[PDB]
């Protein structure tokens, strides 16, 4: 704790914009599918929305509900491709404005409603959920209370779709193979700085908790290494204008925070995974 305050300059003050710059045309920032060997990075994050929609065996008529819905392009191949209501939420305020906008823009016969609004408040009926990227965001001792809320939420057929990051114990890393070094150890440490997490294990045992089974768990652990290393090369080929936008200190702290993630999934220490959990 600094005795003076000081505005700084943080990673997440940047703009719609600046996060153009890498992300794809759909603004996911989550791990991608690459369904096909050559899909472009947007074929891969619609892959992998169309992945996670398909697992909730969605009818016409239903609701579904977004958790954490980010820049919006879940919710569209949602709209675009099933006869379904939607509700996204989210807590970023430009994310929300975002998601309004693009879905206002996409004709639908259903109901479509965007919200600034956390889990925690929230108690619609819906039929289905979907949460991908939002869970690593949670702290772990609102887990249960999150997984009886969704529960909770859900009908007597209901499944919900939840993706999120993992890591693994050291045993796990010892069996593995995988060694963690000084400077894996230094950049846990610009982690938990400038941004611990569950291993797959610990879903298992608070969705079950909440009476939810784990019908499927679909690990993705290259894909995202290969979503980084794009992230990146995107970041660094518009080098000049992220920079401009912002400054070199926050260019060079979003390019070692997507290289040193990359190889996180590339070495083996950190793994993402899609859980299926069904009522
Ligand atoms: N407690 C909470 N309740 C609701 N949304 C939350 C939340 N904590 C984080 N979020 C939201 O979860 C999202 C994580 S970013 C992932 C966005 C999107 N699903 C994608 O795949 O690109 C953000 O929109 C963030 O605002
Ligand atoms: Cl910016």
């Amino acid at each position: 704790l600094r005795p003076f305050y000081e505005e700084s300059q943080s990673i997440y003050d940047v703009s719609d914009e600046f996060f153009s710059l890498f992300l794809d045309p759909t603004m996911a920032y989550t791990c991608a599918y690459f369904e096909r060997e050559d899909m472009t990075l947007e074929e891969a994050q619609n892959a992998k929305f169309d992945l996670a929609l398909d697992k909730l065996h969605l009818e016409p008529g239903m609701t579904l509900l977004d958790i954490g819905c980010g820049w919006g392009g879940g919710l569209q191949r949602a709209i675009e491709n099933y006869d379904v209501n939607v509700i996204g939420i989210t807590l970023s305020r430009n994310q929300f404005e975002y998601s309004k906008a693009k879905l206002a823009k996409i004709p639908t016969e259903r109901s479509v409603q965007v919200r600034l609004q956390g889990w925690d408040e929230f108690t619609d009926k819906v039929d289905r959920i979907v949460s991908i990227g939002a869970f690593e965001a949670f702290k772990m001792e609102r887990y249960a209370a999150f997984f009886e809320r969704s529960y909770d939420i859900l009908p007597d057929d209901g499944r919900m779709l939840l993706h999120t990051i993992l890591t693994y114990t050291q045993k796990q890393m010892h069996e593995m193979g995988v060694k963690v070094t000084m400077s894996d150890v230094r950049f846990m440490k610009f982690i938990g700085e400038e941004i611990q997490l569950p291993a797959q294990e610990d879903i298992f045992k608070f969705a079950q908790a909440a009476d939810f089974s784990v019908e499927k768990v679909q690990l993705l652990q290259q894909h995202y290494a290969r979503t980084l290393n794009i992230w990146a090369a995107n970041l660094e080929a518009n080098k000049d204008r992220a920079i401009a936008l912002q400054s070199e200190e926050i260019y060079n702290k979003y390019m070692h925070y997507l290289t040193g993630c990359e190889h996180f999934f590339r070495k083996g220490i950190s793994n993402v995974g899609q859980f299926t959990l069904t009522k």
